């Protein structure tokens, strides 16, 4: 459908746009661009996990002050250090109406799901 906004469920700060989102292995959602990396911080994880297609290095949080809401993790996919987010950490907002939507799973969120391309970086 139309490009949409993802806002931090807790503070509502603008996180990214659906246009920036990319899909890895059909079920992992990452976000391209430098603007997005101005919104989250990374905190190393002492006892990560061993995901099937990537290495988990840390959890990421809303860079905002007094928020620090869990957004997902930061991983090494192939040769990239990228963020992978959980839709439940966001509110999806329609730009032209302001209608806000809360999802728990990416499967139920129907936007243009574009496969991750190493080309784009
Ligand atoms: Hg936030």
């Amino acid at each position: 459908k139309e490009n949409k906004k993802l806002l931090c469920r807790k503070c509502k700060a603008l996180a990214c746009y659906t246009a920036d989102v990319r899909v890895i292995e059909e079920c992992h959602y990452t976000v391209l661009g430098d603007a997005f990396k101005e919104c989250f911080v990374s905190r190393p994880h002492p006892k990560p996990k061993q995901f099937s297609s990537f290495e988990k290095r840390a959890k990421i949080f809303c860079a905002r002050q007094n928020c620090s809401h869990d957004w997902g993790i930061h991983v090494k996919y192939k040769t990239f250090e990228i963020p992978v987010i959980k839709i439940e950490s966001f509110v999806v907002e329609d730009i032209a109406t302001g209608v806000q939507t809360l999802y728990s799973k990416w499967k139920d969120f129907h936007f243009e799901k574009i496969p991750f391309d190493p080309a784009e970086m």
